[PDB]
């Protein structure tokens, strides 16, 4: 009734309704949606015919409406299209029809799609003129269709109206254009954003990621103004550090025009002399100029090389602090912490070691804090629209032989059904991946055969549980749910690699087996969330996983047709030494693998590389815009499946020891021994046998320290119950404590000292900081709070080792055996190549000289213990590096390796990285969000990481955010304070004082390295006059009100920073015609951020999420408390077992375990899970050629070699340790920004 065919008596009567015309459209009624039941289904007469319009909002207007077999409602035009076509055109009903034809829908799918392939062929064949001009007249040919049907630009609903038909008019446009240098054809892969516009689907998912990136403006100005805020502090103390060089030591000849001469060579000037690059000191083993310093902590230059000043830069000359444009760049990568470390150690060699400290807060309030900030808001903006999302479903419910064979069936169901089938085929799973698991590189005749046979017998039954599966129930009933389904492709799988094994030269399908372990999941419900979020983004998120792999692919082929040309003719540039670069972007396999690179967190790295190749200003702009843009879409992929899917004398002694334990005096005396004991710890340098009176005084404090701690167990043993001491889990953790000191001091005076057991118990005396644990309440409470995870974190952390068990089974079925390289020693660690040495055996064959020594991977995939650190590794992005280089060249086994033989070894470590490292983290926070949430709502919906005082505290500074607008200040009656209190008084004046902040802030980035004496006169005078003005505007601001400058509290602030301006610009006055400080008028300078600071009272946006930071940071000391401590307990670990290891890779003269000071160092930049690689990798070798032992020692001990057990054990405890702290650091600022919000 309600739909019928267009007439002209129709349209005439909406010209009536217009006529007489001369508040909102319905939902369910709204373009590219499906109609509701209740209108009636159309006639298979009106499908694709025009109808008259149903909405009254549009009843005015001249609009029509279509529907397709589908039901989609469709708005068209129906005024006159291009002022000629009548909307009852027999060719415009034509055009319309085949408009709304879902087969037309799919020819444009399927055009775009042989497009994407055919823009994927780096030089692509001559004959493919032909093909882009078919795709040409296609994309035409479906434009004039729209133009054909709704109009241009005329008529409200039109071809030029929505956003997203401007593409496909452009794209017709710049293509015709390009047929009436050749790089401008990149504009050309534009196309593949017409993916999105043919999928209804898609075009929603990018108007969600807007809105999800338009709720950040405050973030990101706050974001910017605190990375310029931290450069513009880095560069006033690293101007120019990062150029020091060790320069080779020169003698001036007399005369000659000054000439300078070498030690046997003689140069022209002393500018020529000094930068050449053929008398600097190169570091050990890497090619990198070694840095130094005129500061007692920076580094040293060996004898005959002094620190001069002059040189070009680190990096290429990328990254340096001499200007602000490449302090922001050198510090946005602080903020990613993309190769931060690489900037970290540059900067303490160069500047001096006590600079970390800068790096700990840039890390914190720039990385930390700024990061995590970021992810709050996507969570909460997504949030938001998934309860709105929701909410418009409410409102929609609201408004709405055959005898014998059937004998035999049934009993062999009885069977299979019966639970002790199911028991033991699971107990058959769990024994057949773990027989299989018995897999090592040097294997035996008999344990292959062994492992072989297993392999049959494995198969055998599973096949047997299969065929009477299928007769048991019913065959057609037998496939039912995806788990019988499961079950039967990978049983038949298995049989097809035991078939092709006859002439199975390549075998890798019996890698697939290890998938039966899923089956595990009917009764583990952890393993289950797995498969649900797997399932998720395949699934209900298929769509935001379309888009980034949409977006993935477009910038793999924008930068593959824009740099693919001068990486091959430049690449001498970047290689190494004489070979291709090992990332490139010449093919399109690997310019996506450095998109792929750039997702996971490396984008630096590869920019110098392209910069130094293509262009600075053009590769500045692709890498950013894929940062930007390609973090987005995944962090809003993570966050979306993470919350989609989630005697009287004994009576009287004991009172009298039970009132001194009591005492509050006792226990400030044993926190003071705490402390104490704790710091003589550190003392333990390897300088300590050189002081003979420091050695023998922390023995006799040893034992002062363990003769306190039994006397204060013994009284609490005989004032404390015995049931009592033991009961306490703190009381525990003192008693182990104490026992092994007892031991130790007991084996000393027994004369059993220095033996096997005893030497390595008393390394355990670093335990000696746990006992501050139970004393400090800030820092029990945080324990406290991870104590409770502790069963939530086993879970987690058992389906990660089993989901991590199939790919370290891959992974060594794969490679084992190919990671040996035959290295010649006399050239250094480079695999020859295989013209001269092939495998091993030849290796060992031209042994003769004995420099031929057959290495291996220290990280590798021998056996299934290996590769589990190999995963680790990888799967942290740390050290990966070199197991995908080692792995993408593996040429068989035990055979020399080659470059890139074996390439596609590439795509087994990004399968890996998509599922072992972004689902598997996706589920342990998602757990640990869960399990957190419910400590809150136990404890009584109060914080876990606050003590009580500190609750008191931040309840009452929660009040002191609270909004009281007071009353005006009144007039002063003194005409003159009258006058200047109108003018103040108005916010006028703060525009100007906020405009004038603003211009301080950009003459502080005029600041540069090389500063001529002109420049910095001018710039000293801007100067005067800034703070002149501003101490006049303080003064006169100040004068009109003269009795309340307590109230504002903003107004104390730039009183005190103008007094500070002020004496540092008379100070600096002074100093040029006083004393000339050689640090210190650096910190003078570098204190007028405090003009920058002001810029936070004129931000609403800023000062709010600002606020968060100082309502969390209770909270954040209390965890950063435990933090230090484990850290500090580590540090000593470190001293006590990993002195006196080689220098090499990650241990530099500087950054090793020697004193406490350096393993401080080394320990916060693991903190942060960087570089973790580069220290294991000396530990972990032993014996030459890489190690030498039976090397004299100071300190007792022989030979500079590494402990390959216990040092894989204290990196790999310390890397997840950290991060379950980081990450109860993570939520504590979240939960504080929801509650401010
Ligand atoms: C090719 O041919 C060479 C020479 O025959 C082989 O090199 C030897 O390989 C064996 C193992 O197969 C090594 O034996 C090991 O020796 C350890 C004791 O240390 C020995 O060398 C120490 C000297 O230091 C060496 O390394 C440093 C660098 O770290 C160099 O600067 C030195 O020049 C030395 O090369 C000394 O203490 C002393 O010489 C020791 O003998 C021992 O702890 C191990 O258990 C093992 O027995 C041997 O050291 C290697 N070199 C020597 C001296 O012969 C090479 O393996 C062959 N490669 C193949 C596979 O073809
Ligand atoms: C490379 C190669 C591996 C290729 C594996 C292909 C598996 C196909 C499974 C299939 O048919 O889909 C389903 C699995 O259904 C399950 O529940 C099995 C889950 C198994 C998860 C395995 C993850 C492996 C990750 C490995 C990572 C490395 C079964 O089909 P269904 O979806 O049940 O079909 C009906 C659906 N409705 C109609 C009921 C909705
Ligand atoms: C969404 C959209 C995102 C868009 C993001 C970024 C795009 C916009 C910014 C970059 C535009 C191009 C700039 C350019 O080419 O400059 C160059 C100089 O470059 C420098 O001097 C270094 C600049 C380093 C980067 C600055 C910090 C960025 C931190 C991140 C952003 C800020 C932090 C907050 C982020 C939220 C130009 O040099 P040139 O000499 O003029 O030309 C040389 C050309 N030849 C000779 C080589 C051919
Ligand atoms: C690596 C392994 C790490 C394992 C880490 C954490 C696992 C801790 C498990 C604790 C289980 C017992 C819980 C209990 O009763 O008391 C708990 C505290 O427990 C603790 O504080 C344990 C501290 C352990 C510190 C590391 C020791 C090993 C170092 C190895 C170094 C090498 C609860 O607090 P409470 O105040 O006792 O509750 C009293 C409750 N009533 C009686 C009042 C109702
Ligand atoms: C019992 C363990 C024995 C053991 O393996 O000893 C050592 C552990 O060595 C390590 O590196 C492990 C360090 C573990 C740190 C745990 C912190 C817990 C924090 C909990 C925080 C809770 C709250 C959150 C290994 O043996 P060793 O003693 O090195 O053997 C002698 C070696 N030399 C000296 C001969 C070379
Ligand atoms: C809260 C709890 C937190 C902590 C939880 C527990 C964490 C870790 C517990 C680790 C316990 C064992 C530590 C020492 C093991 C060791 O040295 O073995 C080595 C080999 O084996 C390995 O390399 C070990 C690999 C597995 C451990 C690292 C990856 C963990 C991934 C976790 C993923 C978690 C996902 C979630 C020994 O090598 P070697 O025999 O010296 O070599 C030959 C030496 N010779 C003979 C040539 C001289
Ligand atoms: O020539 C070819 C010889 C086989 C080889 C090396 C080639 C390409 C892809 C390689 C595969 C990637 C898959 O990646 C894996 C791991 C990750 C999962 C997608 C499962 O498949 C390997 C088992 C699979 C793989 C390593 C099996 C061997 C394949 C080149
Ligand atoms: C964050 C994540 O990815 C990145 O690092 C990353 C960096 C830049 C851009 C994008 C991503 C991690 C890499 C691996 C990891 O490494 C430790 C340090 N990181 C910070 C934490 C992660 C995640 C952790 O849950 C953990 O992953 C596990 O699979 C499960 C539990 C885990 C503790 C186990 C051991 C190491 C892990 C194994
Ligand atoms: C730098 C940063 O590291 C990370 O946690 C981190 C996490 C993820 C990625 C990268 C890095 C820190 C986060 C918190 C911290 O504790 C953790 C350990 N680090 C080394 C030191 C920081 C910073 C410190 O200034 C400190 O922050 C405070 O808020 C103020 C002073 C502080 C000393 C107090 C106690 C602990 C702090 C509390
Ligand atoms: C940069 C590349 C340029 C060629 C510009 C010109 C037209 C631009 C497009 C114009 C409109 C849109 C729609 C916009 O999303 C929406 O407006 C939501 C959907 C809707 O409009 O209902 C997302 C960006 C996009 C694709 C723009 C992407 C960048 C484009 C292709
Ligand atoms: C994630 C979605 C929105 C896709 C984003 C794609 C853009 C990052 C690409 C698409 C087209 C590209 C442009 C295509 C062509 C050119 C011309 C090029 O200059 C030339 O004249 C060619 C090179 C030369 O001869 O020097 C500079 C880069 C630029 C603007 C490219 C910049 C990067 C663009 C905008
Ligand atoms: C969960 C526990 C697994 C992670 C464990 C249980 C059995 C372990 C396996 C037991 C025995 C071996 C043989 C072992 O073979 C060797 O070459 C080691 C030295 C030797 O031969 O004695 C390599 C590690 C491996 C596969 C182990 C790897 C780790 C496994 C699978
Ligand atoms: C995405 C849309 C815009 C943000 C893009 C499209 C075209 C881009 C421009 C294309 C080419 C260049 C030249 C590029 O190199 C230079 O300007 C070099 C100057 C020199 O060498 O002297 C700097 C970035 C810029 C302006 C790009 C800036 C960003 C633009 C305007
Ligand atoms: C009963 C359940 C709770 C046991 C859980 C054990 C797991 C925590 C796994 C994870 C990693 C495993 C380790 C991985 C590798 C090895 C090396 C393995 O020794 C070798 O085969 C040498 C390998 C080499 O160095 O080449 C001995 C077992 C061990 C310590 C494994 C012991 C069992 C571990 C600690
Ligand atoms: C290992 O590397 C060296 C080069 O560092 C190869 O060349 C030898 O180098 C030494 C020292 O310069 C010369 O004295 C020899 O005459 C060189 N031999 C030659 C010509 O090969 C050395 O050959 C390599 N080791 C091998 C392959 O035995």
């Amino acid at each position: 009734s309600s739909f019928r065919r267009f007439t002209r008596e129709s349209l005439a009567a909406i010209e009536k309704r217009m006529a007489e015309k001369q508040p909102r459209p319905q939902l369910d009624l709204q373009a590219s949606k499906k109609l509701p039941d209740l209108y009636g289904n159309p006639p298979r007469e009106l499908i694709g015919e025009p109808l008259e319009d149903l909405d009254p909002f549009y009843s005015t207007q001249k609009t029509f409406i279509v529907l397709n077999k589908g039901k989609t409602i469709f708005r068209f035009s129906a005024t006159n299209a291009l002022y000629v076509l009548s909307p009852f055109h027999p060719v415009r009903r034509a055009a319309v029809k085949i408009l709304v034809h879902s087969l037309f829908s799919m020819l444009i799918m399927c055009t775009i799609l042989t497009n994407c392939v055919f823009m994927a062929q780096h030089d692509p064949p001559p004959w493919t003129k032909y093909v882009e001009y078919t795709f040409t007249a296609i994309y035409t040919f479906e434009s004039l269709v729209k133009i054909l049907a709704r109009g241009f630009c005329l008529h409200a609903f039109t071809f030029l109206r929505d956003p997203w038909n401007w593409l496909d008019f452009s794209v017709i446009v710049m293509a015709y254009t390009t047929e009436f240098v050749s790089a401008l054809r990149t504009f050309r892969v534009l196309r593949a954003l017409k993916t999105i516009s043919v999928i209804s689907g898609l075009k929603t998912i990018v108007g969600a990621l807007i809105q999800s990136v338009k709720k950040l403006a405050d973030v990101m100005v706050l974001t910017v103004f605190c990375l310029s805020v931290f450069a513009l502090i880095g560069l006033q103390l690293f101007m120019g550090n990062l150029r020091h060089k060790c320069v080779r030591n020169f003698t001036e000849l007399n005369g000659t025009n000054g000439s300078v001469e070498a030690d046997g060579l003689v140069w022209n000037s002393l500018d020529v002399y000094l930068n050449d690059p053929a008398n600097y000191l190169l570091k050990n083993g890497t090619t990198d100029v070694l840095l130094c310093g005129n500061s007692s902590d920076a580094g040293t230059c060996p004898e005959g090389y002094r620190c001069l000043k002059a040189g070009e830069n680190p990096d290429h000359g990328y990254t340096s602090f001499d200007s602000f444009a490449w302090a922001f760049l050198a510090l946005f990568r602080l903020m990613t912490q993309d190769c931060w470390e690489r900037l970290y150690q540059q900067t303490l060699r160069s500047a001096g070691k006590i600079y970390m400290i800068f790096f700990m807060l840039v890390i914190f309030l720039g990385s930390f804090y700024l990061v995590n900030l970021i992810l709050a808001v996507v969570a909460m903006a997504y949030e938001e629209q998934n309860q709105a999302t929701i909410a418009e479903t409410e409102e929609k419910e609201k408004r709405f032989c055959c005898p014998l064979w059937m004998s035999i069936k049934q009993k062999v169901k009885f069977v299979v059904m019966d639970p002790f089938a199911d028991l033991t085929i699971t107990m058959c799973i769990v024994l057949n991946t773990l027989f299989m698991a018995l897999e090592h590189y040097n294997m035996t005749a008999e344990f292959e055969e062994m492992l072989q046979v297993g392999n049959l017998v494995f198969t055998g039954i599973f096949t047997a549980e299969m065929t009477f599966k299928i007769i048991a129930l019913d065959p057609y009933y037998y496939f039912q749910q995806g788990w019988n389904i499961f079950d039967s492709i990978i049983v038949i799988l298995s049989l097809m690699e035991l078939g092709l094994s006859r002439m199975g030269n390549l075998s890798v399908l019996r890698s697939f087996r290890l998938l039966r372990v899923f089956k595990l999941a009917k009764s583990w419900p952890t393993l289950n969330t797995l498969i649900k979020i797997i399932g998720n983004s395949v699934g209900a998120l298929g769509n935001l996983t379309l888009v980034l792999a949409i977006i993935v692919f477009i910038f793999a082929v924008v930068g593959m047709q824009l740099f693919g040309k001068n990486y091959s003719e430049l690449r001498h540039r970047i290689s190494d030494s004489g070979l291709l670069p090992r990332w490139h972007m010449m093919d399109f396999f690997h310019a996506f693998l450095i998109i792929f690179r750039i997702l996971c967190g490396e984008w630096i790295e590869t920019m110098w590389d392209c910069m130094e190749v293509s262009g600075q200003s053009l590769c500045l702009l692709v890498f950013l815009l894929v940062m930007v843009i390609g973090n987005l879409v995944v962090l809003n992929l993570f966050l979306a499946l993470l919350l989609s899917s989630f005697g009287k004398v004994w009576w009287r002694l004991r009172k009298t020891c039970y009132r001194i334990v009591e005492h509050s005096w006792f226990e400030t005396f044993i926190i003071f021994m705490i402390l104490l004991s704790s710091g003589a710890l550190a003392f333990e340098d390897i300088y300590l046998e050189e002081r003979k009176t420091i050695k023998v005084l922390l023995e006799y404090a040893d034992k002062m320290f363990t003769y306190v701690f039994v006397l204060e167990m013994l009284l609490k043993w005989v004032a404390y119950g015995f049931k009592k001491y033991f009961t306490n889990a703190w009381c525990w953790l003192d008693f182990l404590i104490v026992d092994v000191s007892l031991v130790s001091l007991v084996a000393n005076t027994l004369g059993f000292a220095e033996m096997g057991p005893i030497k390595s118990l008393r390394t355990l005396r670093a335990l000696r900081p746990l006992r501050a644990l139970s004393r400090f309440e800030g820092m029990r409470v945080v324990v406290n709070a991870l104590v409770g995870a502790i069963p939530s974190i086993m879970n987690v952390l058992l389906v990660c080792l089993i989901f991590w068990l199939i790919f370290s089974i891959m992974g060594v079925n794969l490679f084992a055996g190919k990671f040996g390289r035959c290295i010649n020693q006399t050239e250094g660690d480079l695999p020859l190549n295989y013209t001269i040495v092939n495998n091993k055996s030849e290796c060992e064959s031209f042994n003769v000289t004995g420099e031929l020594y057959w290495t291996k991977v220290k990280v590798n995939f021998d056996n299934v213990g290996a590769g589990y650190l190999a995963l680790l590794q990888v799967a942290t992005f740390k050290g990966w590096m070199d197991i995908m280089y080692a792995a993408v060249d593996s040429r068989g086994y035990e055979e020399q390796p080659q470059w890139e033989d074996n390439l596609y070894m590439y795509i087994y470590f990004v399968v890996f990285i998509i599922f072992g490292s972004f689902f598997t983290l996706n589920l342990f926070i998602g757990v640990i969000i869960d399990n957190f949430n419910q400590q809150k709502k136990k404890l009584g919906g109060q914080d876990i990481f606050m003590t009580e005082e500190q609750k008191k505290y931040y309840n009452a500074m929660k009040k002191l955010g609270s909004k009281k607008p007071q009353k005006p200040i009144p007039r002063p009656l003194n005409k003159y304070q009258g006058f200047i209190f109108d003018i103040v008084t108005k916010q006028a004046f703060d525009v100007t004082i906020m405009f004038l902040i603003c211009l301080n802030m950009v003459t502080m980035m005029v600041e540069t390295d090389d500063q001529s004496p002109e420049k910095v006169n001018i710039l000293a005078k801007i100067n005067l006059l800034f703070v002149a003005i501003f101490t006049g505007e303080c003064i006169v601001k100040m004068a009109a009100l003269r009795h309340y400058y307590f109230t504002n509290s903003w107004n104390i602030f730039d009183f005190v920073v103008v007094i500070l301006s002020i004496v540092g610009t008379v100070l600096s006055d002074i100093i040029q015609k006083y004393f000339f400080s050689p640090t210190l008028f650096r910190v003078i300078r570098l204190a007028r951020i405090g003009r920058i600071l002001r810029l936070i009272r004129g931000a609403k946006g800023i000062r709010t999420l600002l606020f968060a930071l100082m309502m969390s940071l209770p909270a954040l000391f209390n965890i950063g408390l435990l933090l230090f401590l484990v850290m500090f307990i580590y540090s000593i670990f470190g001293m006590a077992n990993f002195a006196y290891v080689k220098w090499e890779a990650g241990i530099d003269d500087m950054f090793n375990f020697q004193t406490f000071a350096n393993s401080m160092l080394c320990l916060f930049q693991i903190t942060t899970s960087a570089g973790w690689d580069g220290l294991l990798s000396p530990i972990l070798n032993t014996g030459p050629p890489y190690c030498d032992p039976n090397l004299p020692n100071s300190n007792g001990s022989r030979g500079n070699c590494g402990s390959p057990a216990v040092g894989i054990l204290f990196f790999t405890t310390y890397i997840i340790i950290s991060f379950l702290i980081v990450v109860n650091m993570y939520i504590a600022i979240i939960l504080e920004n929801f509650s401010v919000a």
